């Protein structure tokens, strides 16, 4: 099974950044989401989602095809609550609707990444939207309530290492939980791309609690939580290791991170040699906006 990426007839580097400062505006103007949080968080939520369903075995899933925009896959009880970044670019998609779907929903994730400060992700286009028969069944992205050995197995299936999970695991600095959705809450509101979950995982004194559905999370009296999948990074000691050269090199894991969410949004994907270099789209704040 291969996938292979196609431009979007006659489109170039500008086309795509028209695309990235309308997500990128959106962002500034619809701030009032999820208290203020803004968008940003759901946004790499979504991208992370949609390609995290890949598996390296028989190259099924992953963000080529697009097939979020289907039923089966919008209807995943894990991506309960994602349906607010879809929303969120749907406006998009209409005034741009040259663009594919995995194209949209992983430039989403890219753009949110930058607009809340953090590293430059190169990006490709080139996904193409798939038929409905190709979606991939419900169940193949993580569970929270497991342990360090349950994430280095799940994650051996999109092709990651242990130091490509803990760079990818930084993003629970973003956003909260929200109970409707999960099962878990809290979490704060940060909006700003930082090493914050790796100072915050060897920093804080850390109480097990059971929360209102009866799951157990990591609670901190700073208002941080962690997810059972989160803490895990600090009791492996393969995993330890990493969380404390992240917590002690913010430019070290902002490098890792680009690399490893690249690499995430690009599994499955054959480029063709002649294709377009990677496009590594300015901020609004670096054109002045
Ligand atoms: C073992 C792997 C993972 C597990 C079990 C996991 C689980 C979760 C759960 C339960 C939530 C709360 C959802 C809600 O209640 O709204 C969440 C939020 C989040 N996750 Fe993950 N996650 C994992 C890996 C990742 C990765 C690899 C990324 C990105 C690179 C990511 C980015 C996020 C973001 C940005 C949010 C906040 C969303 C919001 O604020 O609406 N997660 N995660």
């Amino acid at each position: 099974l291969v996938h292979v990426a196609s431009v979007e007839k006659g489109r170039s580097y500008e086309d795509f950044q028209k695309v990235y400062n309308a997500i990128a505006l959106k962002l500034r103007e619809d701030d009032e989401y999820d208290n203020y949080i803004g968008y940003g968080p759901v946004l790499v939520r979504l991208a992370w989602h949609i390609s995290g369903t890949w598996d390296k075995h028989d190259n099924t899933g992953g963000s080529y095809g697009g097939t979020y925009r289907f039923k089966k896959e919008f209807n995943d009880p894990s991506n309960a609550g994602l349906q607010n970044g879809f929303k969120f670019l749907e406006p998009i998609h209409k005034e741009f609707p040259w663009i594919s779907s995995g194209d949209l929903f992983s430039l989403g994730g890219v753009t949110a990444v930058q607009e809340m400060q953090g590293p430059k992700i190169p990006w490709r286009c080139g996904r193409v939207d798939t038929p409905e028969d190709t979606t991939p069944d419900n169940g193949r992205l993580p569970d929270a309530d497991k342990d360090a050995g349950y994430v280095r197995t799940f994650f051996q299936r999109l092709n990651m290492n242990d130091r490509e999970v803990v760079a990818l695991m930084g993003a629970h600095a973003l956003g909260k939980t929200h109970l409707k959705n999960s099962g878990y809450e809290g979490g704060g509101a940060n909006n700003v791309f930082t090493n914050e979950f790796y100072l915050n995982l060897l920093n804080e004194d850390w109480k097990l609690e059971k929360n209102d559905a009866n799951n157990e999370q990591w609670d901190s009296k700073s208002g941080y939580m962690m997810l059972p999948t989160d803490y895990s990074l600090i009791q492996d000691p393969k995993y330890l290791s990493i969380v404390k050269e992240y917590a002690n090199d913010q430019d070290k894991f902002f490098k890792d991170f680009s690399k490893a969410f690249e690499k995430l949004l690009e599994n499955g994907i054959t480029f063709p040699k002649d294709a377009p270099s990677p496009f590594i789209f300015k901020t609004l704040e670096e054109q002045g906006l």
